[PDB]
């Protein structure tokens, strides 16, 4: 990029100079819904106060009616708008859930279906919002060349978003670790990640604690994948992507702030 | 790719490996009210090796502006964790020494290589490590002024190797390392670590050592050595990148991690 991509996230801006950090709230009930809101809101604070830039607030699992996705995710964005200043980014492949999730302060869309829903194109289109575009098969398969296949299907969605009127300057790729990939899949897609980078438009990367970092390590809870996850970052980082998506926000800062370090000496 | 014998224990550098950190010293542990220093060394040796550990270096002598560890004493430490731990691991093990007596001694009590901070100019060390016929490496230490650091260290490590090698010690045997944070500042360990290939040029494994050092909290803004390991997993993943053979850690498991992450991505053609 000749000029770093600057994505306005509803007048909060994400400068992509150099790689940031997207700290993963989510806002789905479990084992363990007010409390639930309460412990995201609380969850997103920590996250900035360990120097996230942008935070992505999620009430689906990765099918809830959209009635019960906007009473997990409003009342976290409308806190979270009032009490940080970072972006924040709505989780979501519904198009009723984008917009009013941008009307209650969302500030970019982060589409695990690459606007594959039904309205979608025509939301995003309307709300003048960054808008991540996400590879997944469908909604582990064989690939002849899974790289070829996810460079193919993304210039795809680039091209059906800005035939839709959503300009190129807003979207941002993601191969979609872990969604329909084998952990060879995704080795071979972090590898060869500087080809995605080729499509003119900023790439994000998301392995936080994936099963192929714990397949790679030999490591079978979420909590125990975060030293493989911080390198799988780094590398992402190293590889070209300029967003990264993170459940161990101080650690991955981290990491980036000694490569930076490095990288900058000539 | 080189093949360190450690007294029969095989140390193959066709990949980076990690030598963990094993510090007796009573500073080193807060459970002394029951346990002796000897017995929580061997016992964090262990688990290093459990951590996945590709060799375990043990050292006598941890404190701001150290005071200077008397032989005896620094014996009556490292002696018998060798001991201990080279009948409970099949790693490799060093002995982070730069005494001659406590090499000698280390050696006979099972240790395979030396790591040694002075670079064998202590009066005897060449003698010692020619006759052990171990490895050794060859560490960089004058923070005081450097005209060019990356220079500098090369140029001493030169002279080292060459030292070393008209002692009689087999070149196959010899590793070396910068010395990150010995009379550095943190500017002169990025550029070392930066520049790190250039030190890879001289034919011997490089090893690499920036684990919860004070550099890498000044980088990361992180005041307790505890706060430092994602920044020193990342120092150690770059060193690795950058040609280090062996990363010299405490987060055994951490590192362990990270490098094979590293590994499956450099294995894709
Ligand atoms: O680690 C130590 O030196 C130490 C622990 C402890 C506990 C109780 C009394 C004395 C003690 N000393
Ligand atoms: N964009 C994006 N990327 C990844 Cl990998 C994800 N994993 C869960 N949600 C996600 N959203
Ligand atoms: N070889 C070696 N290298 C480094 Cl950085 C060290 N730091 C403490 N002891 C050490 N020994």
């Amino acid at each position: 990029f000749d000029t770093s991509p600057r994505l306005d996230c509803a007048g909060r801006i994400l400068t992509l100079d150099r790689p940031r950090v997207m700290g993963i709230v989510n806002v789905t009930p479990d084992s363990f819904t007010h409390t639930t809101v309460e412990a995201a809101v609380a969850h997103g604070l920590r996250l900035a106060e360990e120097g996230a830039d942008l935070l992505d607030i999620g009430g689906e699992s990765t099918a809830v009616p959209v009635e019960e996705e906007l009473r997990r995710v409003i009342p976290v964005i409308e806190r979270l708008v009032a009490q940080t200043a970072l972006p924040l980014s709505v989780d979501t492949f519904k198009p009723e859930v984008m917009r009013a999730a941008v009307a209650a302060g969302a500030g970019m869309i982060n589409d695990v279906q690459a606007l594959r829903q039904p309205g979608a194109l025509d939301a995003v289109a309307d709300l003048r919002v960054p808008v991540v575009l996400m590879h997944m098969p469908g909604d582990a398969p064989h690939y002849d060349d899974v790289v070829a296949e996810v460079h193919r299907f993304l210039v795809e969605r680039i091209f059906a978003a800005e035939m839709a009127g959503i300009d190129k300057r807003r979207l941002l790729i993601d191969p979609g670790f872990g969604f329909g990939k084998s952990t060879a899949d995704n080795v071979q897609l972090l590898a060869h990640l500087p080809r995605l980078c080729e499509l003119g438009v900023p790439v994000l990367a998301g392995l936080s604690r994936k099963r192929s970092i714990g397949e790679l390590t030999g490591r079978e809870l979420p909590e125990q994948r975060v030293a493989g996850s911080v390198a799988a970052h780094l590398l992402a980082a190293q590889r070209g992507a300029l967003l990264l998506r993170v459940h161990d926000v101080a650690a991955t800062v981290d990491a980036l702030t000694v490569w930076q370090a490095v990288q900058a000496v000539p």
